[PDB]
């Protein structure tokens, strides 16, 4: 018998018989006129209407250049206006677009572009080098946004195309529409395939309702710095920016300064970030000289954040309802969204992921038994759902074992749910460190060196000990000024907890690594110990 718990908001009504981008621009007629996507490097602004039409030219462009149904492009690109009008492009096409991190090296571009099967490579000039002779090989097109050097297809020969030339096309909501992949953090990145389905479903469950989780309208600013070819931004941003007629202004890399800047300049009134943002707000001293009073909704997605960071950057914008969410490329990727975000907002508490979205049942499973847990007890995050992921692609063994026969999507999180259907997230359960009998929350420790003034970064990784198994060691970043001492972070720490969740080492660093979509990159560091 498995105890299941699900939202505290009202199962709605969910279109998801329709293709996405018809999902999305459903009611674009109420917006038309109103700005899509600003181009936060040139101040270019388009309208719902000019997104719509310049998806719809892309489209027609696209399918002249040889994309058919199932057929795949891959996108390689920074954010921009682009990257948006080919992922919507290929949906018209009922084709797949396949997003990759720009910053990969040759061999792993050319690894995705081979195991996504991608007909059309849409980057810029300065990539074109890392899939040049593969292309070439493979009678793969290659389209750049800004020049086409030799052999390259210039974007402008999409946009050329007319809008009323898009094919008959008869879309399946089971067909793929994306393929996003993992970001790496525990190992090689996976290919998700994502459907029709499985993203309108996963809108919904955000932005739609009478009383929607995630409240968002067509007079809002969502800012969107963070990379669209990982899922958090492509879904939570993109997706459901476009869905409610909201304005996305576009920015292609955080720095502290520039960020509030333009949050005062365009009056941003959404505000996705990720804890690595978060960090950044809390521990900047400027923050107040600026007019921030528009931002009305703060969410910080991506990866574990604590409650006493969470808190202090509370505290900063005392106008916004700041909360978390929790999302997972497998499942949609939304599992889990802060209620403090509803249009009718509930009660949180700090450092909650959210309360599990509506429309979907989640249950917390213990791994050594597995039988399902009630609440307060830390197991494996489970869900079910129409939102989840068609299956890892080129690979139905790994699907099987991840998603059971009862169309249970496994995690490996390991989260407990209390009375308040708030969701904790612990850490992941491969992350856990064991010490003895005991099982230490690297994410735990980290949120609690993040809480010293003199900290500025850090990350907890286990190490090899003799008697103890593995023992807590952490990663640290002095604050530019202090001279914080070994002793003084393992005491700090001392005071704080439970005798098994000690610091036995710190090591000072200049910095700690993490991937664009805002993940500890934990891996790297256990390397740097062994
Ligand atoms: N609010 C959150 N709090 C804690 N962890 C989160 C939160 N949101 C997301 N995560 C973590 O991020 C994961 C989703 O990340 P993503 O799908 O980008 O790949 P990854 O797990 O980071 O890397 P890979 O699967 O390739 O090892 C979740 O499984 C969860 O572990
Ligand atoms: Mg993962």
């Amino acid at each position: 018998v498995d105890i299941i718990f699900r939202s505290k908001l009202p199962d709605i009504y969910i279109p998801n018989h329709l293709p996405l981008h018809s999902y999305c621009f459903e009611n674009i007629s109420e917006f038309s006129s109103r700005p899509c996507l600003i181009n936060g490097a040139n101040k270019q602004i388009y309208t719902y209407a000019d997104v719509e039409l310049n998806s719809r030219k892309v489209a027609a462009g696209l399918h002249k250049q040889g994309i058919q149904p199932k057929d795949t492009i891959m996108i390689l690109l920074p954010n921009s206006p682009e990257f948006v009008f080919a992922f919507i492009g290929a949906s018209y096409l009922g084709a797949i677009s396949t997003m990759a991190n720009p910053l990969f090296t040759p061999a792993e571009v050319v690894k995705q572009a081979k195991a996504s099967s991608a007909k059309i490579i849409v980057t810029q000039a300065c990539h074109v080098n890392k899939v040049k002779d593969y292309a070439f090989e493979n009678d793969v097109k290659i389209i750049c946004i800004d020049s086409a050097p030799e052999g390259c297809l210039h974007f402008s020969v999409l946009t050329q195309a007319n809008e009323h030339d898009i094919p008959e096309v008869e879309i399946q909501p089971d067909d793929v529409v994306a393929l996003p992949y993992s970001s790496g953090t525990t190992g090689l990145p996976k290919g998700v395939m994502l459907t029709h389905k499985g993203l309108v479903t996963s809108v919904a469950q955000q932005v739609d309702g009478e009383n929607p989780n995630l409240y968002i309208h067509s007079e809002d600013v969502m800012l969107c710095v963070l990379p669209l070819f990982h899922i958090y931004s492509l879904n939570s941003v993109l997706l459901c920016g476009l869905r409610v007629g909201a304005a996305i202004l576009i920015m292609q890399k955080f720095d502290i300064v520039s960020f509030l800047e333009l949050i005062q300049r365009y009056k941003v009134t959404i505000g996705p970030f990720v804890p690595p943002i978060v960090l950044a707000i809390a521990k900047s001293p400027m923050v107040d000289d600026y007019d921030l009073s528009s931002v009305r909704t703060v969410m910080s997605g991506a990866a574990p954040l604590g409650k006493e960071l969470e808190d202090t950057v509370r505290a900063k914008f005392p106008n916004a309802k700041l909360g978390q969410g929790y999302g997972m490329t497998e499942a949609g990727p939304v599992l889990a969204m802060c209620l403090a975000f509803a249009k009718e907002p509930f009660e949180i508490k700090s450092g909650a992921c959210g309360t599990v979205v509506r429309n979907a049942e989640m249950k917390i499973v213990d791994p050594k038994t597995g039988n399902s847990l009630p609440r307060n007890q830390s197991g494996e995050i489970c869900i079910r759902g129409d939102q989840i992921m068609k299956g890892y692609l080129n690979d139905p063994e790994a699907t099987a074992r991840t998603i059971d026969k009862e169309g249970w999507l496994y995690t490996g999180d390991i989260g407990y749910i209390d009375d308040d259907d708030e969701l904790f997230i612990v850490d992941r359960l491969k992350e856990l460190i064991k010490y003895k009998g005991f099982q230490v929350a690297p994410a735990e420790l980290e949120a609690l060196l993040l809480n010293h003034p003199n900290i500025s970064d850090a990350a907890v990784v286990p190490m090899k000990d003799e008697q103890a198994g593995e023992v807590p060691v952490a990663f640290v970043v002095r604050s530019n000024g202090s001279t914080i001492t070994e002793d003084e972070v393992k005491d700090f720490i001392s005071k704080q907890v439970i005798f098994y969740k000690r610091i036995k080492r710190v090591f000072f660093v200049d910095a700690i690594p993490k991937s664009p979509s805002g993940k500890i990159l934990r891996k790297d560091l256990r390397a740097k110990l062994a």
